[PDB]
Order: C-alpha cells, then structure tokens, then sequence
RNA sequence: AAAUUGAAGAGUUUGAUCAUGGCUCAGAUUGAACGCUGGCGGCAGGCCUAACACAUGCAAGUCGAACGGUAACAGGAAGCAG
C-alpha cells in the first residue's frame, strides 16, 4: 500500500561571488509490495522539502515487476553507469540478503528472498537505478511462452 | 526420509559531482602474548624461539618348563650339643 523509504540524503554545494551554497538531494524509493517500486531523487535547500519533492517523483513513474511468489523470477544482472548489481532467487526463508540501497529497493518492491550483491561503485543513485532496470527486465515464464509460441507447459 | 538454505556494506581525494584507485573499518579464527581483573566445574590444549648445553631420578626386560649351578633367602632333612 505504497510502502516508502529514503535510501540516502546529501547535501551538495554550489559556489557563487558571495560564497558557497549549500542544498539538500533525497533519493527515496517508494513500491506497493505487489511488484511495483519506483525511485525518485528530489533536491531542495532544506532536507525535508527535498524528501517530499523525492516522494513525489518516486510515486509518479514506477514501474511493474514479475515477481514469482515474492522471490525473483530468475538469476538477473543490472548495470547503471558504474553500478554493476547481481541479484539471485532464493528459498523462502532466506530473507534480502542486500546491500543498503538494494536492501531498501528491493523491499519496497515486494520480494521477500532474494541473494544480492552490488559490483562497481556503491554510490546509492547509481545502484538504486541499476536494480530497479534489473528488476524491470526481468520477464516470467508467461512471458517467456508468449515470446517463443509455445505453452508455459512446454517451456516449465 | 535427510546430508550445499547460498553471496550486505561503510568511512576517506572534491567547493560540490560522477568515475578510477588505494588506505582503513565492521566478521570469523589462534599452540597465541601483554595490560586490568578473576568464584566453580566439565572436555581439550600447553617450547611456535636454541636440531642450544644438560645436574638428578626413571623410560627394556624377561624365561629355572633350554643349561651348568647356589651368592642369598625360606624351609625341611642327616649330624648333632642345652
Ligand atoms: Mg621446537
């Protein structure tokens, strides 16, 4: 029931004739626990206006996932710019075993057993847009069958 | 029947950013040592260095059913003296 939480808050600088100045990103990811997530990164001068802006956006522009009884679909690989992500089903009971930001991502998302590690850099933006494309990609075993012409069945 | 149920990151370069890239940390372990402190038990472990030098005691004897035998001991026998 659109489950929300904020991955990372920096502050950020720009430099100007009189000084410096200082502004606040939020990179949140919002999902209702069904498949859907979507991230959104807001920026404003103070730390709570920049959440909201974040949330806004997350809200808006989120994206579906075929998630297999609240566990990945199969073995996926994700890149974005230097994040390089691996994330693997597991047994129920596993639990996310994932880093910060996937941890995160991956919870609001829904799936509940997952292995995951995050290769390259670890900068949470990067990594954060990686597993959602990831997760995007993902395709079902329906999918699957309807891409080939054959049954569910034929393929398992 | 069961015996692979298995994979987390963080700080630190910049006014800020992303990347590269090192350093550092979070875990587990040990024939450990040192500091402070210290009640009991169970089960393990205990010269990693000088294969350096070694006082002293012990760590390989046994068989008389292989053999001459009796140093003893322990006993009887024969000779005896009270
Ligand atoms: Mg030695």
């Amino acid at each position: 029931e659109l489950q929300e939480k904020l991955i990372a808050v920096n502050r950020v600088s720009k430099t100007v004739k009189g000084g410096r100045i200082f502004s606040f990103t939020a990179l949140t990811v919002v999902g209702d626990g069904n498949g859907r997530v979507g991230f959104g990164y807001g920026k404003a001068r103070e730390v709570p206006a920049a959440i909201q802006k974040a949330m806004e956006k997350a809200r808006r522009n989120m994206i579906n996932v075929a998630l297999n009884n609240g566990t990945l679909q199969h073995p996926v690989k994700g890149v974005h710019t230097g994040s390089r992500v691996f994330m693997q089903p597991a047994s129920e009971g596993t639990g996310i075993i994932a880093g910060g930001a996937m941890r995160a991502v991956l919870e609001v998302a829904g799936v509940h057993n997952v292995l995951a590690k995050a290769y390259g850099s670890t900068n949470p933006i990067n990594v954060v847009r990686a597993t959602i494309d990831g997760l995007e990609n993902m395709n079902s075993p329906a999918m699957v069958a309807a891409k080939r012409g054959k049954s569910v069945e034929e393929i398992l």
